[PDB]
């Protein structure tokens, strides 16, 4: 697609219930502070998906809505007085916007910024205009990221599919020696990443769970030491691989009852579990006898902005290889068909 | 506001400090500028002050103190964050933002900060001690709130540099642990409060002067000694001959570096925080215990200058002050030099 | 130095939709002129010539589109005098023959020759306003514009003229005490409310189906509003105490929207259907419509008018909101049109 | 070429899909050469094949597909030398005898020996590149890319070379004030723009379905861009002053675009047929084509236009939009192939 003006193509949700469709909004201006990208790529998520299943109660992020929370692009316009980047440098968008100010942003973790909710602070595509457009604007130098001349297809999704199992894998990766087991529950956009991570970053050895068999396979592929069919057996089948001494971590990417039930079940003592993946209401149940002593659990939010540096370097050196399949925006709301039925094999990315 | 304002500058190599006049700034997008409400000096100010022209490329003229405190006086294009009347403490070691050291909020250790000419204000870019002060980004700027000005400043360096020196290691500092501190002045008494606050290792405090060793008791070392070549085998005995866990040198002399190494503990560490050019720790087989490690840190972190600020807020930091005026700053500089100034200086403009 | 060609978005095929392509750049003949467009109105009417049908087709392939033009005077043809280069002009859309019973009237909308001679508008028959140059038949059809934005005019030489000419036409009746319905407050009827308050003391009834435009109508000028539909009757006859309404002007021009109109006009009033839906009418008979209530459709207006329409806009008292595209996006701004999400008239600025 | 078993994509039977598959490693004979596959394009061409029905089937599968193939060498046959292992180089296509006069010509792609010899392309009748590793049967049909990035250089063996060839077969005619129309700026389409600018200073306008495409044309160096339909013979004239093209290529192939060119084209000019469209033909006869209009359907091209088509490609002239896959998801292109929802060329990288 070819710039032509003052509007640009956008993937909008409009309506509560209702499909995303491709408008012709106006083309934004950054303020003072403020970047204008050319989006290069635009990564669909199944979080997208969630997002839209909201009712008209619970659903809380304004109409209509800019979709794309993963966005790589390239430096179009300065706002006033932002140096520090030059018109043309490839950037990926860090996600999860935060104050810049409290303790937790002090420390980079802007993640988990104690203010971004009471200040209205929300993520491009989950509350900001997104970046399935041909132009996004950011609020702040301090959300680009350098990518240099990697591939925008396949920087898109490290912004998300990367940095979030990244974080996940970071929050507990001193327990992750040589002997350790990591256990990756899910191969899906994120659990296929989640694998290489472990692989690049420490000596554990990786166990794999999914249903299909090609998702076991593609687990292979990309250096799971083990796979394993997911299901009421799947417990046993770990405990199997792992002498029945226990996995050191649980990464689930999933995250149906189903699969935090397994975990519960396959978990180290003094290990952990890592619930990555959104089913309303899908819950670990962490007391005396129902796991064991020392297993702690969370429910990681995304990344830090280091994570991500850390995440582009991985891919960089060759280390992460996202399979992708790209779609034109006009395909957009095809795209969001496609991943309900969940026939995008890897991650769909658009490419104005 | 006004055209000009009041600044104490150094501006020719080897002369003293003087109050000139000058324009008083504007904030440009991003900036802020505050109405300077507390500035502090410490021997570091006499230290850059004391480089010879021989070493001399450029810097002058220079608008001293880089311990800084004001309120928000008014916001550059878009900076948003802070309002009008905010009262705001000074992060001193500026960096670029976006190197991995700076995304990590270690700032002090930014790895692009050379090369981008980017330096602390009072040391390189326009300092505290002036009616007016820019601040480059929002991000150097710390709530205060409540607290008093004159008890803040000091805390920007005072505080936040043995604060990040006590940080790196605090984890090995647990009840049973021993820290020596090395010099009770200006930084080792913040340090040894510091140490009571955030750690139960028991203290032992180091110095020459005597009164000074009566004063560390007073804020919470458990142990005194006198510097010199009895020192070692005094804090070995203190310590049952088992070796200190950690020893921040303050003072920073060979002595000192030397009293550290014959008293850390196997796996212990050394902090040597006090400058006196060419000194050094040798760190190599059979002249320091297998494992301590040995470290020259730098200023501190965003995070440990909000976590300096929260101790004092809640007082468990407690420097003593005294107060110059703006135009008493040349003045101030000289009572430092002949060591006449109880606690530390603050100018008050 | 204009360059031999230039950009036009033009209909190129039936069924397809508009595309921005490269045509010569024209040169005036005699007694033409030639404009730098300066901003280009689209609005639903382009989109409903646009819809027919490929059997209904005889001739006007391939068409620049766009019969709400202004421009700047760009040069002036041989012998036409009484236009400088660098004029800001509005072009008269309803081109006529100028020298009919009509026309010397200063009617050139009502030209009995004008279909004869195959003098069609520009936008619809002749190359329209929607490229970077256009061309003006005679110097009868630029209307001076002075310092008036470009953009504020373009839909002024339609959503402004149409609605002024079909009050026009009835204007004697709409003195204090009168009423005015308005059905249909998009965009003609937006504006159409705007005129009544300016040139007439008629009390104004906003009738409509979305109630966003029926506040959008109070705020411009509208002395009450109603929803559309069955209830729309009863509901504005409650309005007028039972009296009926003096004129009441049918933006809309559907069948329902007629038939409202027919049960609430008074005697001795007046139906103006301004909007086109192909087979909706009146039926004007006895005992199905008030004795003496007189319906019409009104077609687009008069040169006079036209300037009346920019001496409003000039003097403050119109105001359409307006969402400008470039050139290059002229299609863009026909499918937002076609799915009917542009707040006011878009408009096209070269 | 370690691993006695790869990894390739196949058509199996007549009118199914392709299919992965696990068929063993070949090794070169004496005189060939054994290549790591870096990189193999897909294209309509591959579809046309596929879609041929079981009647008019004789003799040749399964097939390795693939006919735009580059990788490195890695082993060498027996006595063949000219490339060392390691070597980055692309497989030319249309493998001819090399002892015919046209073969000794440098003219392989117009061998009047290969049908009666069974020497058919790789990938068309041949092991294809769409594996790991392929058989290239001699050292005249490689050609080095050095350090271009094998991606990009993939494509160009079929959508570089064949636009390239067509334009070749005319450029002499292509001089200062000559007008090229490129009729269709798909994959081809979009090279032979960029290939005319870098080799002529022929004036190039193209002709296109898609406001998307004709703004694209725009882009890489098209002077000006219309729509095809009933409508772009006048169109094209237009910009010329009515005086005709002196060549036109025609991407797409159609009977309506054949016949758009049979109007435009200039006397004593030439239309090149470059697309397939199973029946569409030109009609050369007096009265319905220019005096001295010569028409051909090239076919792909020379192994010395190959060699120039990379040195454009190394010199950053020639600009290709690629997707990439993996070798499994192989069927799954050939799917996106078909819906035509792939933009440029897609390419195969194991
Ligand atoms: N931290 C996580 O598990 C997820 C982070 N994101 C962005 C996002 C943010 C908020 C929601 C609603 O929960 C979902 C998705 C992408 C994958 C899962
Ligand atoms: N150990 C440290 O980093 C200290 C920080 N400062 C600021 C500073 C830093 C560096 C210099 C160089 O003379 C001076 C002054 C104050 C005491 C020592
Ligand atoms: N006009 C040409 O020469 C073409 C060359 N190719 C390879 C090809 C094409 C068609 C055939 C017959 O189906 C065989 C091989 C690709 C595009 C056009
Ligand atoms: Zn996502
Ligand atoms: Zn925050
Ligand atoms: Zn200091
Ligand atoms: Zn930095
Ligand atoms: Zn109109
Ligand atoms: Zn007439
Ligand atoms: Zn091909
Ligand atoms: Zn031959």
């Amino acid at each position: 697609l070819v710039p032509r003006g003052s509007h640009m193509k956008a993937v909008q949700y409009t309506e509560i219930g209702s499909e995303p469709v491709v408008v012709d909004i106006p083309t934004p201006t950054p303020g003072p502070g403020e970047i204008l990208l050319k989006v290069t790529a635009a990564g669909l998520c199944h979080s997208d998906i969630f997002v839209m299943d909201m009712p008209a109660a619970q659903y809380a992020y304004g109409l209509p809505l800019t979709l794309g929370h993963e966005g790589v692009g390239t430096v179009a316009e300065l706002g006033e007085g932002v140096t520090g980047f030059g018109v043309g440098d490839a950037v990926a968008v860090y996600g999860p916007w935060g104050c810049g100010a409290c303790h937790a942003c002090a420390r980079g973790r802007e993640n988990y910024c104690t203010r971004a909710a009471d200040l209205g602070i929300t993520p491009p595509g989950l509350g900001s205009p997104g970046s399935m457009a041909e132009y996004m604007i950011v609020d702040s130098a301090r959300h680009l990221v350098p990518i240099g001349d990697l591939d925008p297809v396949a920087a898109a999704p490290l912004t998300d599919a990367g940095l979030t199992p990244y974080h996940a894998i970071s929050r507990v990766l001193p327990l992750l020696g040589p002997g350790s087991t990591a256990v990756v529950i899910g191969v899906g956009g994120l659990g296929h990443v989640g694998i290489q991570i472990l692989r690049a970053v420490s000596a554990a050895r990786v166990i794999a769970v999914d249903l299909d068999d090609d998702r076991l396979a593609l687990a292979r592929e990309v250096g799971a030491d083990a796979a394993v069919k997911s299901g009421a057996g799947a417990a046993d089948a770990i405990r199997e691989l792992t002498g029945g001494q226990g996995a050191t971590a649980v990464f689930d990417f999933v995250g149906a009852q189903s699969t935090i039930d397994t975990a519960q079940q396959v978990v180290a003592v003094d290990g952990h579990i890592s619930v990555v993946g959104i089913h309303a209401g899908a819950h670990a149940k962490v007391g005396f006898f129902m796991i064991p002593f020392g297993a702690s659990v969370v429910t990681p939010y995304w990344g830090t902005r280091s994570e991500l540096m850390e995440v582009v370097a991985l891919a960089r050196a060759g280390r992460l290889d996202i399979h992708t399949e790209t779609f034109t925006l006009d395909e957009g709301p095809a795209a969001y068909r496609r991943l309900r039925e969940g026939s995008i094999r890897g991650r769909g990315v658009v490419v104005p």
